[PDB]
RNA sequence: ACGAGAACAUACGUUCUUUGAACCAAGCUUCA
């Protein structure tokens, strides 16, 4: 069928998709086009749908048969007045601005995408249930322990957004929203899998153990919002 | 004081006239 969609992202948090050209001043730069006008490349959305569908064992290989057909294009190109400076804060305990800043996209930015995919193995029947599955396990596998354990009253304007819509089609794109948003294997147990990836992570660095690892929300610059970043809403309409 | 003397097997004559090394064939597949 080649069912094309016009999906649109609205930003619940500050977002910074890599860039490569990146340097208390710490002046940063972002991915732009050749006209100096920012946009979001389609590989970010393809990685987000890789988190969505391929949440399984390590078969994410050149032998793959699903994601050669998922034809994600780029977006429309938005001017640079949709951009404010923001800060990095780690909400584990005693939340303080860490010295690692970024010039990033302003929240609630309307960006739209010409996303299409073939129907040989790919439908929205898969996308809907896979996104609800990944969202529900993003709470019940990692963030439920962050809700019940080592929780401070500063974070609870914050939207828990679980009674809102169970078919909300929510993804996570990689924008420095912790090293939990760049995962692939959460199936299907709670704490044995947690300690599994805990030694898998802690043989790559030197931290003393504590639960839970690293949750990175953000806020607004007195009005406060405690806006978690990395997540966005998607609509699915044809053409 | 030889069946012997003398006597170029020589002259003129394009290995030449025809015709495409063509047709068939995303540097692409998985990469936040």
């Amino acid at each position: 069928m080649k069912k094309t969609y016009r999906v649109t992202l609205t930003a619940l948090g500050p977002i910074f998709i890599g860039g490569g050209e990146k340097l208390m001043n710490d002046l940063n730069t972002f991915v732009k086009d050749a006209f100096g006008r920012p946009y979001i490349p389609g590989s970010s959305l393809k990685g987000a749908l890789r988190t969505a569908i391929l949440n399984d064992l390590k078969e994410d290989t050149k032998e793959n048969e699903v994601f050669a057909h998922l034809q994600v294009s780029d977006s429309e190109t938005i001017d640079l007045e949709n951009l404010k400076v923001y800060q990095k804060v780690d909400y584990s305990k005693t939340a303080k601005p860490l010295p690692l800043y970024r010039e990033c996209l302003k929240p609630n930015t309307e960006i739209t995408f010409t996303v299409s995919f073939d129907d040989e193995y790919l439908t929205l029947k898969k996308i809907q249930n896979a996104l609800h599955k990944t969202y529900q396990h993003y709470y019940i596998k990692w963030l439920k322990g962050g809700k019940v354990g080592e929780t401070l009253i500063k974070g609870v304007t914050f939207a828990l957004d679980q009674p809102s819509q169970n078919q909300g089609e929510i993804i996570y794109i990689g924008g420095g929203a912790g090293f939990v948003s760049k995962t692939l294997h959460y199936k299907s147990k709670n704490r044995d899998q947690a300690r599994n990836d805990s030694f898998d992570i802690l043989k790559q660095l030197f931290r003393t153990t504590y639960s839970k690892m690293r949750s990175v929300p953000d806020n607004v610059p007195t009005g406060k919002h405690y806006l978690e970043m990395g997540k966005a809403r998607i609509k699915l309409e044809e053409l």
